[PDB]
C-alpha cells in the first residue's frame, strides 16, 4: 500500500510557493487559498484570485505524475471519479462563470469571481465533485 494519499492530493503546497514569488503575494495564501474552501468564510480578497490565476498555469507542479494538462484534465477527473460528463458540466460552468462575473479589470478579482460563481453551479448539480477535481478543472481552464 502506500499511506500519501491524504485529502487535498494535489501538491498545491510547492506550487503556491512558487507562485508566491511569482507574483511577489503576501504569504497569508498558504493558508488563504484552501481557506477559501471552508465552510462560513468569506475570502473576497485579491491574493486568493491570484493564487488561483497563477496556479491554473502550474498543474505541471500539482500533478507529479504528468496526466493533468492544461485543458486535458478529463482522465485526471476520472481518477477522483468524475466521468466526461462530469467534467463538461463544471467546463460549462467555468466558461459559464466567465460570463456572469464582471470582466474586472484585475485578473486575479475576476478569477476569484468565476471560482466564485463556481461552487455555486456546484449547489445546483445533483452530485459534488473532489475539490481536486473541481479546482484543478478550473486551473486547467482559466
Amino acid at each position: 500500500s502506500q499511506e500519501v494519499m491524504k485529502n487535498l492530493s494535489l501538491n498545491f503546497g510547492k506550487a503556491l510557493d512558487e507562485c508566491k514569488k511569482e507574483m511577489t503575494l503576501t504569504d497569508a495564501i498558504n493558508e488563504d487559498f484552501y481557506n477559501f474552501w471552508k465552510e462560513g468564510y468569506e475570502i473576497k480578497n485579491r491574493e486568493t484570485g491570484c493564487a488561483i490565476m497563477c496556479l491554473s498555469t502550474k498543474l505541471n507542479m500539482l500533478d507529479p505524475e504528468g496526466n493533468l494538462h492544461h485543458g486535458n484534465a478529463m482522465e485526471f477527473a476520472k481518477k477522483h471519479g468524475a466521468d466526461e460528463t462530469m467534467a463538461q458540466q463544471l467546463i460549462d460552468i467555468v466558461h459559464g462563470c466567465e460570463k456572469s462575473t464582471p470582466a474586472n479589470d484585475d485578473k486575479c478579482i475576476w478569477t476569484l469571481g468565476v471560482a466564485t460563481c463556481f461552487k455555486a453551479e456546484i449547489h445546483k448539480l445533483n452530485w459534488a465533485p473532489s475539490m481536486d477535481v473541481a479546482v484543478g478543472e478550473i486551473l486547467a481552464e482559466v
